[PDB]
């Protein structure tokens, strides 16, 4: 019999219960008590739930108020001195860390998690750190098994591994030189201790996290697996089941091939292909999991093809030594499709979300076990063959334009050079051109008409009117304060991706399809379900009122190729680059109607063209990097010389190169050293120059100090003058000084010159 396994259930609630009460919290609502009361009601639901669905293997650990690095941290005494000092609970302690604590500590960084769009709380080192297990709070992985346990439900506790927790982790600012795995020996007694109160409370086996192996890792840090799971695997500790996902572990399987685990997992939907030589490594008694299931998209799987992965694993090992499992957790996918109510039962029926993934892993493993299943595998292979036949899946327009992608379509008719002499004689720029990066506070007004639009309450045309009018706001602000290069606000956008994918063809949206993206803050991802194409103008109207407005040049503003691919959830039935080609092709098509409508300046914002970064170097990276550009280029590429195009970033100084906008923003407000990058590359750069999630104004002559700085390293003929981002978030009056001080600060030089 072949046991099912499921890595990690995402905790935010089937209506965002999570949410709901850490806010009601945090603002004061709620009492701690009712925040761990519901704690405790969402994970003993989420246990019910996988045991009911089958699942033999059933992770506890996985809840977190917050996050779970961050749980660690807490856990193990990786706590900064001036997170203390306010007579704080541990758990207050632990939002302080995570969210900073307004009497004014930052919150620890936030960092992206692999691949993955989820973000962790960065572990944070000193020469003092002390670790030890704290159990003033209670023992959060022991009282979470022991919860379950008392339930009747028998669970395998996850937690990060040492070398992981480390190597993931910083040296803190008082520390600047410490190398974080050299703590190695001072945090293995730690672990230690913590699984023996594992085994001792009735844990058999735990999930220890190693995802480290997946990435490019020196010869020193490999030698240390060695190290750490020699010294915590013993008779007095549950067996360790070393954990990876997203990616390639091969380059490193001379530090695994020797450790005295009871067991590996890998993903093999990322990379089914390292499945013959990781089998392979298996000494006799390891135990294999097989991580068949996407922890991290929500396509139905294809039960056949998945089996057949496991089946493949059963012959290099045995069935008794092979587990059906989730690549990864299933943090990364929403929590239940049964929510959905809009979505055609056609497109839902090619969709499994994280509730629908238990069933899979379930019948999967039933499957190999040869049980007979035959009525789902028949079920699954009509809904995957209805996928694949589908016309929504495939475009002939779409598929015939991919074949006109050439170098020379992602290439603008002439060099920055020529171009620059173009756009000087039409627009005239000053020197230290002022500009925004698109987004201004939005009004009460607003939202309430969009709800009353769409209720059909207002009609199209009296929304139009509401709009305009914001749009006429923020233009005359821009003008009064004497902004160069203007924006329109955005007012009619919710959201930088969705506003987007909403107008294209090949993409469909989900009500309740939340994933957390960190802390208390979650996404609701498009999903790519098609080929994709842009059936008719997206932005044009409200440039064209924004331009019609103002003599001065006014910004398009469109969100590229790449970022919209990142934060959606992708096909996974074509590659990557095949999407973002597309996505291109239909951009440059609005690219083409904004420059024909007279807007002859356009931005494209691309804050997420590095996210995609593959996860080792070789050619896959070197490719990404090529495509990511390209796909940029074949957006940007057919219009006129004198048409200005720029781009916005929030970084590889020579990716930015390869897209060739004639001018580009980057979120910075950081070492000199970098812009010295840029000296010799002609088209022009604005470093932003203000925080914008800070409410602070800087003075006049802060903004002085900050260019004076750059212009050390960086000439004056390709300055930009501009803040790191939009300016959405903030209030009317940190912007209206903070920008007439910006721009002030920029007249004085332009004086001198
Ligand atoms: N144009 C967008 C950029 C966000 S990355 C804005 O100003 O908000
Ligand atoms: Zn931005």
């Amino acid at each position: 019999m072949v046991q099912s396994s499921v890595l990690g259930f995402p905790r935010i609630g089937g209506q965002r219960e999570l949410k709901k009460i850490t806010e009601a919290y945090w603002s004061g609502k709620a009492t701690v008590e009712e925040l761990l009361a519901k704690g405790k009601e969402l994970r003993e639901h989420n246990w019910k739930l996988q045991q009911k669905a089958g699942v033999d293997i059933i992770p506890s650990n996985d809840f977190s108020y917050y996050d779970q690095v961050l749980d660690l941290s807490l856990l193990f005494n990786a706590i900064p001195e001036r997170y203390t000092k306010f007579d704080l609970a541990p758990i207050d302690v632990l939002f302080a860390m995570g969210r900073g604590l307004q009497v004014d500590v930052t919150a620890l960084e936030m960092v992206k998690w692999f691949d993955s769009n989820y973000h962790y709380v960065r572990p944070t080192f000193s020469h003092s750190t002390e670790f030890k297990l704290n159990t003033a709070a209670g023992i959060k992985p022991v009282d979470e098994f022991n919860e379950a346990k008392a339930l009747g439900v028998q669970t395998r506790p996850v937690i990060l591994g040492p070398v992981s927790y480390l190597y993931l982790g910083k040296a803190d600012k008082d520390s600047l030189d410490l190398e974080p795995i050299s703590l190695l020996p001072k945090i293995l007694p730690v672990y230690k201790e913590l699984l023996q109160k594992l085994k001792e409370a009735g844990a058999e086996q735990v999930q220890i996290d190693e995802p480290v192996l997946v990435l490019d890792l020196p010869e020193a840090v490999q030698s240390k697996f060695k190290e750490a799971y020699d010294a915590l695997v013993g008779a007095d500790v549950p067996e360790l089941i070393l954990t990876t996902y997203f990616g390639d572990v091969r380059p490193n399987l001379k530090a695994i091939e020797n450790l005295p685990v009871a067991g590996f997992h890998f993903d093999f939907v990322r990379v089914p292909e390292q499945l013959d030589e990781v089998a392979s490594i298996l000494k006799d008694g390891q135990t294999l999991s097989a991580g068949v299931v996407d922890g991290r998209n929500i396509w139905k799987t294809d039960f056949a093809k998945a089996s057949a992965v496991v089946q493949k694993a059963i012959e290099k090992v045995g069935k008794d030594k092979v587990v059906v499992a989730t690549s990864s957790s299933l943090l990364h996918t929403p929590v239940d499709l049964e929510s959905e109510t809009k979505l055609d039962a056609v497109i839902k029926d090619w969709f499994s979300f994280a509730t629908q993934k238990l069933d899979e892993v379930v019948v999967i493993a039933k499957n190999v076990s040869g049980e007979d299943v035959s009525k789902q595998l028949e079920a699954n292979a009509a809904s995957i063959k209805a996928r694949s036949e589908s016309s929504i899946t495939n475009d002939p327009k779409v598929q015939e334009r991919l074949t006109t992608i050439n170098e020379a379509l992602a290439t603008r008719k002439a060099a920055f050079p020529e171009r620059l002499t173009e756009q000087k004689a039409k627009y005239n720029l000053p020197l230290f051109p002022t500009t925004t990066i698109g987004s201004f506070p939005q009004t009460k007004d607003i939202r309430i008409n969009r709800n009353k639009f769409a209720k059909g309450q207002i009609t199209a045309e009296e929304y139009e009117a509401f709009i305009n009018k914001e749009i006429e706001t923020v233009v005359r602000f821009q003008e009064e304060i004497g902004l160069d290069v203007l924006v329109h606000g955005e007012p009619e956008r919710n959201d930088m991706v969705q506003y987007f994918g909403e107008q294209l063809n090949g993409f469909a949206f989900t009500t309740n399809g939340w994933v957390q993206s960190y802390g208390s803050r979650y996404v609701r991802p498009p999903i790519i379900v098609g080929d994709v194409s842009r059936p008719k103008a997206m932005t044009v109207k409200e440039s064209v009122y924004a331009q019609s407005i103002t003599s001065k040049p006014m910004k398009g503003m469109l969100t590229g190729p790449v970022t919209i691919l990142r934060w959606s959830f992708p096909r996974d039935d074509v590659s990557g680059k095949i999407q973002a080609l597309q996505l291109g092709l239909a951009l440059r098509d609005e690219v083409n109607d904004l420059e024909g409508a007279g807007i002859t300046v356009i931005q494209v914002d691309e804050p997420a063209i590095r996210e995609g970064l593959p996860l080792r170097a070789g050619k896959e990276r070197s490719d990404y990097l090529n495509w990511a550009a390209q796909s940029f280029r074949v957006a940007t590429s057919g219009v006129e010389n004198s048409t200005q195009i720029h781009s916005h970033f929030c970084l590889d100084p020579n990716h930015i190169k390869a897209l060739d906008a004639d001018v580009v923003s980057i979120e910075f407000s950081d070492d000199p050293n970098y812009i010295q990058e840029f000296s010799e590359y002609p088209n022009h750069i604005g470093l932003g120059l203000f925080d914008i999630h800070s409410p602070r104004i800087p003075s006049k002559q802060e903004f002085v100090s900050r260019i004076e700085e750059i212009l050390k390293v960086y000439p004056a003929s390709k300055f930009w003058v501009n803040p790191d981002c939009g300016l959405k978030t903030r209030g009317w009056p940190e912007v209206k000084e903070s920008l007439t001080n910006m721009v002030e600060a920029a007249k004085e030089f332009r004086a001198k010159y």
